[PDB]
């Protein structure tokens, strides 16, 4: 179980800042010492701040930890293309008897314009359905900076299940593309009358939808 | 780490493994140690409390144990996507903090060569009535996560307009990667139809996708 929040995304100009913070509650951030680890792209996830704001060994006093209540927050100054990662709060929750940990927030240092994603929403093919399967496609491309968050729905209900997206990969227009998809049986398909993909990018959310009709 | 973990366990998928934490009388001795997993690129999630108590939806293969001043972590019929880092946690009362062993990386050894499963999927009626048209391949649950990719307009080479993402390891830790190439709506109607080679692990795939009467 997770109460902690962190924005998927920050990023800045590099020689700038950013702030990435997370909130929690009194059971969680505000009783207990947090912690911050940052992972690297295909690198294990190190520690880099303990007790709320000590640097790990290495770290520079660029990278800086504070609390303030129930929310935690990592600041970095002069922002360097090194610093490019994902990074994610850990702390004790003293109610729960275990550790919680923030979503994770990804770093980019901005190295050309920031653009929206284009998103195309493709509804089960012909030829799927007549092997009674059933993909919800969408198609997510030509954004800047390399991270989305997707949230399907059936029906305004929020999808659970059979949801995959990948990591966003850098394209040859040097923009990044990522699909997610949905496997649904013919029924399930069929059961709803429309079917919604929510892209959100930078704080800036975009819906598309489909809906089961013969050609 | 203030808990000591072993640094790595490997095992055949369907095999039984074994995660040990060592602590002392202030931590594991006395408190409910949790297990944690991490999947590569993901956040640690809960999945054993109390010391022997699963998270919900947490598979029966997981079981965990407590004994003195250790507790141990067994993956009972290893699959793929157990494959990650495994921590341990337990409040210490000596230090009245929350403490961590140092991680278990669990490797799945001669893992299984997994095909690709290849959907294509043509320009919808609402993007083509936005004078777009973007073909999407979609390329899921393949391992290893290297795949080769061709497209033909009829029987032709298409050798411009694709891209293809870099594959990525799914929830299962098998690879998806997509490949879309975007058309007029004018070069989507003209041909008989377009196609989609995939080849893996010195196999091919080949999908083909015609334009329909509407």
């Amino acid at each position: 179980q997770s109460v902690l929040t962190q924005p998927p995304s920050v990023s800045a100009a590099p020689g700038q800042k950013v702030t990435i913070s997370c909130s929690g509650n009194n059971s969680n951030i505000g009783k207990n010492y947090v912690s911050w680890y940052q992972q690297l792209p295909g690198r294990t996830p190190k520690l880099i701040m303990y007790e709320n704001n000590k640097r790990s060994s290495g770290i520079p006093d660029r990278f800086s930890g504070s609390k303030s209540g129930n929310s935690a927050t990592l600041t970095i100054t002069g922002l360097q293309t090194g610093d490019e990662a994902d990074y994610y709060c850990g702390v004790w929750d003293s109610s729960l008897s275990g550790g919680v940990f923030g979503g994770g927030t990804k770093v980019t240092v901005l190295g050309q314009p920031k653009a929206a994603p284009s998103v195309t929403l493709f509804p089960p093919s012909s030829e799927e359905l007549q092997a009674n399967k059933a993909t919800l496609v969408c198609l997510i491309s030509d954004f800047y900076p390399g991270a989305v968050t997707v949230a399907w729905k059936a029906d305004s209900s929020p999808v659970k299940a059979g949801v995959e997206t990948t990591t966003p990969s850098k394209q040859s227009n040097n923009k990044y593309a990522a699909s997610s998809y949905l496997s649904l049986t013919p029924e399930q398909w069929k059961s709803h009358r429309s079917y919604s993909c929510q892209v959100t990018h930078e704080g800036s959310t975009v819906e598309k939808t489909v809906a089961p009709t013969e050609c």
